[PDB]
């Protein structure tokens, strides 16, 4: 009668610790979902909650294999429960968002959290942070909008959510189309939806994969080094994400490194190191004529996501930037 | 007035394009004096000189340029009341950060932009440039560091960078705001860099023809380890690691970063998050690891910073010291 | 055909102009409509355009009747275009995009634009700034999102859209919720829309109207003076907003006032002079038993706005409450 | 040996408390200065702490006495202490931390700090807030940069801070030229003071002074009522500060009310609503010709601080001007 709430446990600082409440010092992976959900008793004021403990990871390390472990369990346990949230950690729970917001095949609500400060610290921003992905999971508005982000009081979308700054409780923002939503009093006020296709809606389906396509980033700066493209194509990668400078642009020696790549069987996108903006066509690069693909706002992480699971589907440039286009 | 001298690099703002109301432009049609006679009112307030250096997209800027740069305005700095320095905008902000460190004239030293082709409808670069030359203009300009005047806005070499790709309004600083608002042609300065620059570094490059080899790697999910390994196999100097968070590190960068520190090759944490500091006393011991914390520097100005560090020593504590005073 | 657009000159800076270029002194509703297309030849590549001048003032000197003008028109000669563009000054456009985005009933891209630098200013915004507001009233994705502001390459909905710069080309922003899409090379890429209801979805018709309620704003800080808060109720005002300190709070003799006057027939409204988030139920006010009104995320001038309106249809608090919580 | 600092409480959120440590809902001053000391035990690893409360208010309800009252105490406490933590609502703390930014003579560090969630709140921000506030406070380096806002990891300075955000427990910024420095692991790295007069740099003295000059705030908006303006007018208003639109614009009918007062000595500064960047000379209002002041970047209520101030040495507007380009 009061909404099901499976939470999903996989590490982050929100589970982590230090010797110290008044001291920065902290490690991951001290603290287990029974000890969170605990730590928020309010939770069945508004939920009947049910933990597990899927991994215990900082999410510095998340991989593909943790991302498979996710979306499969999420997909095939969808219909037990009125939604989901997901504990993790803040530094690459914008990937994992992402990744989810495409494989995703529950339209019930799939509710990521983290903390910037650790469970043992003064002020710590954790179990409210979770008391609101709970109240965001058990909202019935909350459905259909895809995987979702709260932090710091507010409803992000998967696809658009970053971190903005190394440490503040408040760096996740949607940097391009802002928030869906404000949470005041265990209440949202919904006033936005992603309109890219995502969840249910999306051609991806890792039901059955236990690997995904190969996809490195490359940085950008004045007088890069080729080098890292270079063992990226020697490796026989899928493909490269280069965070370019400006407009996504290239410096000389990776761009030379980048085109033969993408004539030789490696896709290429490019996106920007630069935090907010579009990197569009129509500017200094002809992808089409090198075979590359523009990332739109998707930076180099998300872009590399969405490349991952366009290479499931293809692995020809045009069909990869109407994929780029539309998700 | 003053005598102003504009060395121009290329870049966007000496860019053009076929229609001034589609996006598509190639950097480097427009040379130094078609640039200065574009904006006649330059007159109005100094004694303007232009000259070349390169016409280069600021997407190819590069060692040689910067060495070029620096040791041209050191050379020239009694001949001149001030620098303006056209360039593009991909790396207008390495370009402010190394020659912040390495220019020892003290006098106005003004990096400008354009986020909109000169042909374009409502270009950028007009004005920009006029208020540059303001800036270079005024004596209190002086003293402050190398500087970028974007968007009537003054904002220091070390902090400066851009937030978007196409936004005229594109260049903050980030992380502890701007020296001064243009209005009008007269700058109200209410702050100035307490981190030292120009005649305060111990980094010359009168004689240097080269720097040391520093490369960036990014961290993500299941990030490879094989561009770090790349830069390690060929003897690079120093690795900046695009952190996640504060700084952090997949596990296989981690080992692989952690392997070369013990060889000798110098370590820097810095982030792909645009905003705050890579910080010690997190979930990285750096003095354990023989890593060096990049403080607010983003991967791309500690690039510059390690360089810089790694032709004085390859210590990690000596490195952490340059990374908490410059 | 090329579709065709409708530009409604109001005035501005974006048709003012200086002495220099490169001096800051200007008038504002200098020149016309006429003179401003001719500036910009390329309008005809995009649009079929005509111009009608409806007045020609600084939008500081903005006001009820130009505002019931500016929304009969649209209304009135919805049928025989394709779209509108309204040229206006920068310092309250913010206020006329909210009273239009709720009183047109023409669903055809309604485009507002100015300029915050003088015509004849070195680099001056107001020519691209109206070629796109032109690209956004003929892109048939434009229709249905209400009353847009479309300005330094950006489409902002009437509703969020305000001032964050004195000067700053780029001071526009939908400051709460984001933008709903990035101009590039003549393209919008729209990813939202505004949940709010507006214009032919909202109650309001202003056809037979010749004046609107009289709703007058009060400023709180330290010490304040209630003597404005007592003139607007002296003066028979029908509603009052509060610009509250913080979550809409008052100081204790504006406390006074308005707690008086909400009792005895003056609608009030708690916005916030704090730049973004909502003034909030559920905090330090007890709304329901004053028989105030919290303004959510319109801050003093949006909700004004939307307070001279509801009082078109009702007294009542509880309605005037519902009436913030659906507009 | 441990620093001696002076906590000075004047209440606020920071002392505030509700029912639930999940609900919103709260009311200030309910716990008092050694309780709030007593909930950070680690105080005593960073300093020897005394704690005084001063008064016990909302800071919706601050007022011209506690201003007096404090500036004079921290000025004769000043030698029997090396730091001094003023504990205080958040709505008006940026306009307390810059009153006492001009009437402090003491230089050694003095810093404000307030809480957006009340003491009982899950996750509550006061606790490490008032740490980092006489972290900053013990740091020697904090002297001579005039009164000091701490809150959120981040040192603001009196003259700029502000707030963002109605709730955002990151609301305090320096919105126009950035914060002083970072709080981590108990140290400060500072990279910035403000070069504008501040403490024994002004000659602003209210040692003897139990009043302030009467100074009113009127806000402009499109159709803005006269009433405001000419009820501070018949007070005999000693000042009125405009928050304009744009560029300290003035609806017509404020404009008329606000020039016929200046003509006759009330002293009238131009400031703006919008949230960041200067009010001008020289755009379109001839403030010499109207006997008026424009503000700069102060806003409205920080306008009020320096006019009421401005106003305890002179009413000439020319001099008045000259202060508000110094401090």
């Amino acid at each position: 009668h009061l909404p099901n709430i499976t939470i999903l446990a996989t590490g982050g600082t929100i589970a982590g610790g230090g010797d110290s409440a008044t001291k920065s010092n902290y490690t991951v992976g001290k603290v287990g979902v029974e000890n969170l959900v605990n730590a928020v008793p309010q939770l069945k004021d508004i939920a009947n909650v049910k933990g597990e403990q899927v991994v215990n990871i900082g999410s510095q390390d998340m991989n593909d294999n943790v991302w498979l472990t996710l979306a499969k369990k999420i997909n095939t346990d969808c219909d037990k429960t009125d939604g989901f949230v997901i504990t993790h950690g803040t530094d690459t729970m914008e990937e994992t968002a992402y990744f989810l917001d495409l494989t995703v095949k529950c339209d019930k609500p799939v509710v990521m959290v983290g903390a910037m400060r650790p469970s043992t610290s003064m002020s710590a921003d954790g179990p409210f942070n979770l008391y609101n992905a709970v109240v965001t999971a058990a909202d019935k508005a909350s459905a259909n909008r895809g995987v979702l982000v709260v932090m710091n009081d507010t409803v992000l979308d998967g696809r658009d959510v970053t971190m903005t700054n190394t440490t503040d409780v408040a760096t996740f923002k949607s940097v391009n189309y802002g928030p869906l939503g404000y949470i005041h009093n265990g209440k949202i006020d919904y006033q936005r939806t992603p309109a890219r296709k995502h969840t249910s809606d999306t051609p991806f389906d890792v039901s059955k994969l236990n690997e995904l396509p190969k996809v490195g980033i490359v940085y950008n700066y004045a007088n890069a080094s080729d080098l890292p493209a270079k063992a990226l194509v020697d490796a026989g990668y899928d493909g490269i994400v280069s965070a370019g400078v400006g407009n996504g642009n290239l410096y000389k020696s990776v761009f030379d490194t980048l085109a033969t790549a993408a004539k030789t069987g490696t896709a290429v996108v490019r996106s920007s190191r630069v935090p907010t903006g579009a990197t569009t066509q129509d500017a200094e690069v002809d992808d089409a004529k090198y075979g590359f693909v523009a990332s739109g706002t998707l930076n180099p992480q998300k872009a590399r996501v969405l490349l991952q699971l366009a290479l499931t589907q293809t692995k020809d440039p045009q069909q990869i930037q109407q994929i780029f286009n539309q998700y």
